[PDB]
């Protein structure tokens, strides 16, 4: 039994987990997001109560308004670096996309369907047949080249193409499509290192863009584990805790319910059992 095992179990027979997240909550720093509450940044932001911090954000260069709700969240521990975001707006599809192009962005990671629950959680940022989806704002079109359904997700091959300069890049769309927490990671653990193995994490390249709706939750998920599996493989013995509390610095609300936190833990129990 590891320490992250002893711990997992003290939690779930004492019944602790929602005072341990009450714990992350209150020790979570607050820092300054002026720049998404401008009166001008109003139709770019999705949620109201879901800003990216200042000295974190995504800037948008060479644009009259450079901003997006995107934050850049850093692990130099891990060498890990993602960009968590929101589901674009119809409005911002085009800032979207001039962000993934201007990071040499190589995957996007969609945890969340187009709607749910007769409300729409991102806008169709992708074309769905062979139909070119232009974005004249910024001078950018997509392309779908390929398509992998599988049991749980779905992997879109996009092209990117600047439309001024002709240049094209090849794009992984990974789409976990049955987010309800899932009861066991399994599922969640292979979509993680399915996006592992196309080499889309790895520092050759820019930083893989995480979103789903609001860009905080099921995002927090994913880069919570995939962060703390790296630094286990390092030899390091990890507080997760400690962890999601540094993360939570480049992003605010990462993890939002104690069932999230409760899941994390058993994806990286069960994440690196798979590795032994
Ligand atoms: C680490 C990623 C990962 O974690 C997982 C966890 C589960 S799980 O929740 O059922 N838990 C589990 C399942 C099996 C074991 S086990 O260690 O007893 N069995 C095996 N380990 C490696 C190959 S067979 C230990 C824990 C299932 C599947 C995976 C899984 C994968 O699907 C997966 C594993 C590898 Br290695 C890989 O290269 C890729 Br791609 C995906």
């Amino acid at each position: 039994p590891t320490t992250i095992e002893r711990e997992f179990e003290e939690l779930d027979t004492q019944r602790r987990w929602q005072p341990l997240y009450l714990e992350i909550r209150n020790e979570s720093h607050d820092y300054p997001h002026r720049v998404a509450k401008f009166p001008e940044n109003r139709n770019r932001n999705r949620y109201r109560d879901v800003s990216p911090y200042d000295h974190s954000r995504v800037k948008l260069q060479n644009a009259e308004n450079d901003y997006i709700n995107a934050s850049l969240v850093d692990i130099e521990e891990a060498q890990r670096s993602y960009i968590l975001t929101q589901g674009p707006l119809p409005n911002t599809c085009c800032h979207f996309w001039l962000m993934v192009w201007q990071q040499k962005t190589k995957a996007v990671v969609m945890l969340n369907r187009i709607v749910e629950k007769e409300s729409v959680k991102c806008a169709q940022y992708w074309p769905t047949d062979d139909q070119e989806m232009l974005f004249k704002e910024t001078g950018f079109s997509v392309k779908l080249l390929s398509e992998d359904v599988k049991s749980y997700y779905t992997v879109h091959l996009l092209q990117l193409e600047n439309i001024n300069s002709g240049e094209t890049r090849t794009i992984s769309h990974f789409h976990y499509t049955t987010w309800p927490v899932p009861e066991s990671p399994a599922s969640f653990l292979n979509f993680l290192f399915k996006v592992r193995e196309s080499g889309s994490l790895n520092p050759d390249h820019g930083p893989a863009v995480i979103h789903c709706s609001a860009g905080i939750g099921r995002s927090g998920t994913f880069s919570l584990v995939d962060t703390c599996l790296v630094l286990m493989e390092k030899g390091d013995d990890i507080n997760i805790k400690q962890v999601l509390l540094n993360m939570r610095k480049y992003r605010m609300g990462l993890i939002q319910t104690p069932d999230q936190l409760r899941f994390s833990y058993m994806a990286i129990i069960e994440g690196a059992k798979c590795i032994k």
